[PDB]
RNA sequence: GGGAGGGCGCUUACCACUUUGUGAUUCAUGACUGGGGUGAAGUCGUAACAAGGUAACCGUAGGGGAACCUGCGGUUGGAU
């Protein structure tokens, strides 16, 4: 790995590029025309990227590129026309500037970004067994930091009842009240599945959510063919396409949104509240903790601040140092 | 006269082909799989080598979606 000669090398990809697609002939023979298209499922070795045409071709990944991942539109080949036609055959000739993308946190192995070009992040979740805001509450600032849309989407609510509902949506009107987008329903049960279908026309988002928060369901549920096993007991990067426009990066990670640690005094520019809240305190570096005259604890200890919020916010602070 | 004798002849014995059984051996066919080979992922995890960050390892039990867990016995192939 070289930062210079991966400097300079990147210069030449691109020209490659834009030099492929000048015009063919000169490029040919063994492989066809360049074309556009994004990666829909990884391989490892190999990806299947979904094509201008709308037939995606398993293709192979020319080490020239140092990585890809699932949501990556940008130019590609298949080897041929011929080689197609038999068997998907097609390779990726090179990438293009991810617009809009996110990255797992993670421990030894660093950040890697998940998916690109996302127009909404939908957090999923589930009432069964047990949601946990803290989850919800790290994400929120992911989708603000990465400038993306979030939608919470409490799913699986056909489970919920009397004394189960009625805990369900309120303790999380929090996000309506903070102006957020959230939809109850139940993939198991197709409910509220109207409001999210229109939510969902004309952009380019993605749902994720924790340990088993019914994201089968979901993506499931507005579009399935020939594919419906991605529930079915507690278990477990393809960016599945979806029945009203948008695609959703899928990969077994993804829906459990960790936490990494991205700089000191973002944490407090997480919530657009905190505008409000970081204006005049006690110390000048107040941390908000256990100062005199604080202003975001006489707010949290006074009814305006969800309290929930504090020992969330606090404790992020304290799963970084973690390290 | 003929006669012995022989052939023709039938039949007997051995038995070739081959049908009933009875199976034995392999070729294939395929409902169905263990577990192998790969790596430019996600996780969900911190597993082995440090005291590696549940000493390790061995037998075997019960246990557990995932590496693993654990009872039981054993050891020195465990930092101070
Ligand atoms: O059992 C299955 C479901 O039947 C059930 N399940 C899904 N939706 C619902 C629902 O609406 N209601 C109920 N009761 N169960 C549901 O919830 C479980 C999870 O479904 P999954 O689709 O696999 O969820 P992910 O795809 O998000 N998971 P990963 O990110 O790791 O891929
Ligand atoms: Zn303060």
């Amino acid at each position: 790995l070289s930062k210079g000669q991966q400097r300079r090398v990147n210069a030449n990809h691109q020209r490659r590029l834009k030099t492929s697609k000048e015009k063919p002939d000169y490029d040919d023979n063994l492989f066809g025309e360049p074309d556009e298209g994004i990666v829909i499922s990884r391989f490892g070795m190999h990806a299947d990227v979904e094509s201008a045409d709308g037939d995606v071709h398993r293709c192979n990944i020319r080490r020239t590129i140092r990585s890809l991942v699932t949501g990556d539109r940008v130019v590609w080949r298949p080897g041929k026309p011929a080689a197609e036609g038999v068997n998907v055959k097609g390779i990726v000739e090179a990438v293009h500037e991810r617009t809009s993308v996110l990255t797992r946190p993670d421990f030894y192995d660093g950040v890697k970004p998940i998916a690109a070009n996302i127009d909404q992040i939908v957090i999923v979740s589930a009432i069964l067994p047990e949601l946990s805001l803290n989850i919800i509450d790290r994400y929120l600032v992911a989708c603000e930091t990465l400038q993306i849309e979030p939608i919470i989407v409490l799913n699986k609510i056909d489970l919920l009842d009397d004394e189960g509902m009625a805990f369900v949506n309120e303790q999380m009107d929090i996000y309506r009240n903070i102006g957020y987008r959230v939809l109850m329903v139940s993939s198991h049960t197709q409910d509220g599945l109207k409001p999210l279908e229109e939510a969902l026309t004309g952009r380019i988002s993605i749902f994720a959510g924790q340990s088993g928060v019914g994201k089968s369901s979901l993506l499931n549920a507005l579009l399935g063919l020939q594919k419906e096993i991605l529930t079915n007991d507690i278990s477990d990067a393809r960016l599945y396409h979806f029945p009203h426009g948008g695609d959703v990066i899928d990969s077994p990670g993804v829906r459990e949104f960790g936490l990494w640690h991205l700089e000191p005094e973002q944490i407090t520019q997480g919530f657009v509240e905190f505008h409000d809240y970081l204006g005049l305190c006690k110390y000048r570096d107040c941390k908000h903790d256990t100062d005199p005259g604080c202003a975001i604890r006489e707010a949290v200890e006074e009814g305006k601040i969800a309290e929930t919020r504090f020992e969330n916010y606090h404790r992020i602070l304290e799963s970084m140092a973690q390290v």
